[PDB]
């Protein structure tokens, strides 16, 4: 079943490795990689990589954007992107002596316009679609209030959105009621909506804070812990999700890894233990990859035997 | 009369500021800028400037080529660069209190039939130029001596080559038989070339060592002290050029801006003195914009008035 990423601001991704990282001076390499990336590329290529049926769609703008759209291309991952203008983003990763330098630009402005036939586009992707995901930044010029016209859409079409967002925002569409079907903060998020501390004994305090109003009408909340798994509840049922101490390589990105898994479970009708489990063995598979949004299929399926979910009275 | 500069290994020259830089965390900012770059691009640019006759050539690859291409076109400044298929690079810098931490990417690697397809391109646009500027660092798959190729084709159509590149890469036209119109080493390229150091006050030194074997044949050395102007030798006669001192905004391609001067002087038959001073007030008004490969050409004018040109008496 159609799966529709959505990345409003997609970037490519610059990784530069560096023996040390000498400040005011020159560095040289030729360890770089150029990457489509942006939390909403990083899911669909997980998708993808697990043999979802996704299509990817945002905005792309000039020559930066044409290389995102023959990137993705020779990957054969499905794209349905809306043009614009102005020019596409780069992101800037430094990986020097165990460090993570990043560099993020707000990218370019979308005119009234250009949101105008995006919209369009997203309206036509959706009435094949049986599940959207919504995540990352919104480019300049898009309303800080985009992501809800985004989930009303999707509600009419009768399409489950799962929204990975934050903040003051995700504040505003949990408010309103056009609910998504699941959201997945992590925890510094959750301490955010709710103005609240959960550094003290956090699994009892998550369990608390999705009862209230705030998180009423979502079907599913998915609350990631990293290596402590996740707790997590459906209706009125908590969860906690427990996961083997793996060697975890590079983190970057396994919430859009998680993202991803949830979508391909929620698409193929996995039962709840076991869409839980497509969430938590992506995200894993995600950390012990080098490359962001990335993961060996094989690996994941091996992942889903050692995990356990628990249901909490 | 047309100047063709070439830039082997060009560039988007993606530039930062950022009030702070974070290590191991993310860094946000609005403040970017991507441009044309390599050494052969900020050339063009001044020359572009100052309203000289100028067209860039070179190699440009994919989508970051075809954005180099497109910011050009933006520009109106003529460009025949030929095509390879490996992307072109970005260069990055960062500038956060007052440093500029960068990083250069090796760049793509040119094909056989890409360089041939360069060369064939290269003869045509040289039968058109009486001015070329060789500058900067050459892609990966070109040979270290690939410049020399360069000056030999020039000198074929009777084309004054000013060639501005450092170690091994002028070290092997300088050892060869094809010979630049004229070079541009700083005194520290000139002292690895060499392998002497240089004391304070260096002008003794240096008028010996540009009358040895290696430097025999170029009309024209230009040796840069940055704010204390330049050393230059023209077939006998040397010559101190003493420049005002002046507030740096930002020096980086400063030499860049010195060949773009030099290049428009001998486009429009400067004699001598007038030839330097262009060089001169090109890197100096350069220093003094934040942007790299950019002159105010009143500041260059101004400059002009304020440099002093010395003639040295020789040995007896
Ligand atoms: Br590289
Ligand atoms: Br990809
Ligand atoms: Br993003
Ligand atoms: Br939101
Ligand atoms: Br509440
Ligand atoms: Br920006
Ligand atoms: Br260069
Ligand atoms: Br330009
Ligand atoms: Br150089
Ligand atoms: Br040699
Ligand atoms: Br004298
Ligand atoms: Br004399």
């Amino acid at each position: 079943s159609l799966i529709v990423t959505v990345t409003m601001n997609p970037s490519i991704d610059i990784s530069y490795l560096l023996d040390h990282l000498k400040l005011d001076t020159v560095n040289r390499t030729s360890q770089v990689t150029k990457t489509p990336g942006g939390k909403g590329l990083n899911v669909t290529r997980v998708i993808h990589d697990l043999g979802g049926d996704v299509i990817a769609t945002g905005v792309l703008g000039g020559f930066h954007g044409a290389f995102i759209a023959n990137e993705l291309k020779k990957a054969n991952i499905p794209q349905a992107f809306t043009s614009i203008k102005e020019e596409t983003r780069d992101s800037i990763a430094i990986l020097h002596e165990g460090n993570q330098t990043e560099i993020l630009e707000a990218g370019p402005t979308v005119s009234p316009e250009e949101i105008s036939n995006f919209l369009e586009n997203f309206d036509q992707l959706i009435k094949q679609a049986e599940i959207v995901t919504i995540s990352g930044s919104l480019a300049k010029g898009l309303p800080s209030d985009f992501y809800q016209e985004l989930v009303q859409k999707a509600h009419a079409q009768e399409v489950k959105v799962l929204l990975d967002t934050s903040g003051d925002s995700l504040r505003q569409v949990l408010q309103g009621p056009w609910k998504p079907y699941l959201i997945k903060p992590n925890l510094e998020e959750l301490e955010g909506l709710l103005g609240q501390d959960f550094s003290e004994n956090p699994l009892a305090a998550v369990q608390t804070a999705l009862t209230k109003p705030m998180f009423a009408g979502i079907e599913w909340i998915v609350i990631s812990l990293g290596k402590d798994g996740a707790i997590a509840k459906h209706h009125d049922q908590f969860y906690r999700v427990k996961i083997p101490t793996i060697q975890a390589k590079n983190p970057v990105g396994s919430g859009d890894a998680t993202i991803a898994g949830l979508a391909y479970g929620l698409a193929k009708d996995a039962p709840a233990a076991e869409l839980l489990k497509w969430g938590m063995a992506a995200g894993m598979a995600n950390a012990q990859e080098r490359m962001t949004g990335h993961v060996d299929v094989e690996n994941v399926k091996k992942h889903l035997m050692n995990i356990q979910v628990v249901e909490i009275a």
